């Protein structure tokens, strides 16, 4: 078996390799990169997304979330309080400014220390879940706007004809924004290409283990788990490094910088944190071997997840019996 500690594996193709995309996944995957739940792929050095960013500050953010922390360091909750609306240059000022900006520090271990000391005494503000995208029509390789769908992988496996539409989202980060733990939707794949500026911490549960981190949350959000057979689809739970190892729960991080490319894998758990003025682009994407994850994914019918025109048609092709009790949560 290929890659058995499940470590997160780093890629670095060819431009040759980067011509396609399906098939450099399924290589990853040979090569045992999934049983990570995040791999690292390093875009070739002739490669760029887009000519310049030069021109991004009149995108607007509509509604900026205030990520406001509850509970103790190394376990909380974090609930989006809704900002007026700014464009990102406004945005950038911002993070940029004494009150947000990345604090002095030696090195990215350093910065993580003060991250989970500090992290809930503060309340950064997220530029979240914009649909959008940054790269130019022109390029070719690894175009998150020009993806096969998951409408279109559904029909190709399994012949079935579903309405949705897939696209892009981007998310612009300062200090201390955060990401809580998931999985993707329907336990998908993601792929998030750093677009520029400040990095990104990742942390990942292998996808073989993530019963184990949902046994601890459980345990330390009890209430939560009580109101709801999948609360981490709520997407608002943190566990630090350090709690997760006392708990002997597996796990790796990385950290991805400006240019870099990550992909989670299906059912891989994932949290992390920004480390300053950032913008990202991400979206779902599946593949043959995600169907069967599809079929088993968890979900949220406390009606707190509430998600995509989209997903409606996967969980009625894919989870017909939970269906009907999935959309009276969604409606
Ligand atoms: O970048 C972020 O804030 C969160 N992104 C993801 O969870 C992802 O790409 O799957
Ligand atoms: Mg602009
Ligand atoms: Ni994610
Ligand atoms: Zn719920």
């Amino acid at each position: 078996a290929q890659n058995p500690n499940c470590n997160i594996m780093i890629f670095h193709p060819t431009k040759e390799e980067f011509n396609d995309f399906d098939k450099y996944i399924a290589y990853m995957e040979s090569q045992g990169a999934h049983r990570a739940g995040l791999a690292k792929i390093i875009p070739p050095k002739e490669w760029k997304a887009r000519e310049t960013y030069d021109n991004i500050s009149e995108i607007l953010i509509a509604t900026p979330l205030q990520q406001v922390a509850s509970g103790r360091a190394g376990v909380f909750t974090q609930y989006h309080k809704k900002k007026k609306a700014m464009t990102v240059g406004e945005y950038r000022h911002l993070a940029n400014s004494k009150k947000y900006q990345t604090p002095p520090h030696q090195n990215f271990e350093d910065l993580e220390r003060k991250y989970w000391k500090n992290r809930i005494y503060n309340s950064p503000i997220y530029g979240a879940d914009i649909s959008g995208s940054l790269f130019d029509e022109n390029t070719k390789q690894w175009n998150l706007g020009h993806l096969g769908t998951i409408q279109d992988l559904l029909e190709k496996e399994c012949g079935v004809v579903i309405e949705g539409v897939n696209t892009p989202y981007l998310y612009f980060g300062m200090w201390k924004t955060t990401f809580a733990w998931h999985t993707e939707d329907m336990d998908l794949y993601s792929i998030n290409y750093l677009h520029l500026g400040e990095p990104k911490t990742w942390y990942v549960v292998p996808p073989e283990h993530g019963q184990r981190l949902e046994r601890l949350a459980r345990e330390l959000f009890p209430g939560s788990s009580r109101g709801c057979g999948a609360f981490l689809r709520h997407k608002v739970a943190l566990i630090s490094p350090t709690v997760l190892k006392e708990n002997g729960i597996p796990f790796n991080r990385i950290t991805q910088e400006a240019g870099e490319f990550m992909v989670t894998f299906p059912y891989g758990y994932h949290a992390g944190f920004n480390h300053g003025f950032n913008c990202a682009e991400a979206i779902n994407f599946a593949t043959p071997r995600w169907i069967d994850y599809g079929k088993m994914a968890s979900q949220c019918s406390c009606g707190e997840a509430r998600v995509t025109f989209s997903m409606d048609a996967f969980v009625r092709i894919l989870q017909p019996e939970r269906y009907d009790l999935w959309k009276r949560g969604q409606d």
